Order: C-alpha cells, then structure tokens, then sequence
C-alpha cells in the first residue's frame, strides 16, 4: 500500500496474539510498543527523543505483523502515548520513502 502523510500514518499490526494500532515512524530507530506483558527474558534500556529517555524492556525475536506482512524483531515494551514501528521492522517489510 502507498501511505500519505496527510494524517498521522496509523496502522494495524499483531503483536503477541493482541492487534493494536501503531504509527510508522521512519525518525525511529527501534519499535516502541504499550504496556504488553509480552514474555521472554528482557533486557532493560533507556530510549530517548524530545524530552528525554524513558525506561523499556527489550525484547528480541518478536514475531509483528504489519499490515500482513510478517516481520521479527526487537520491541521494546514501556509507557507511550503512542505505539511507534522503527525502521528496525520498517525495512523487514520493504518499507520505502518516496518522493
């Protein structure tokens, strides 16, 4: 599909078993999901943009579907406004800018 950007770029993806509504954000290095008790062994991390860092849990090797196209990856799970895809899944998919 070919996305606009005339509003914010929502889109569903499935994470866990859970569908949830997160934002394509090529400014993202790394995936940044809500609260999710997802298991695994994490390792804790601080990410960061305006304002400061926030504390997550890393989790690697998460299976996330989006807009059904599979990707596996790293997420990492703590408190956002909104659920944010990186380019770290972004480019699994194929996932250009064009203009």
């Amino acid at each position: 599909p070919q996305i606009t950007l005339w509003k914010r770029p929502l889109v569903t993806i499935r994470i866990g078993g859970q569908l949830k509504e997160a934002l394509l954000d090529t400014g993202a290095d790394d995936t940044v999901i809500e609260e999710l008790n997802l298991p695994g062994c994490w390792k804790p991390k601080l990410i960061g943009g305006i304002a400061g860092f926030i504390k997550v849990r890393q989790y690697d090797q998460i299976p996330v579907e989006i807009a059904g196209h599979k990707a596996i990856g790293t997420v990492l799970v703590g408190p956002t406004p909104v659920n944010i895809i990186g380019r770290n899944l972004l480019t699994q998919i194929g996932a250009t800018l064009n203009f």
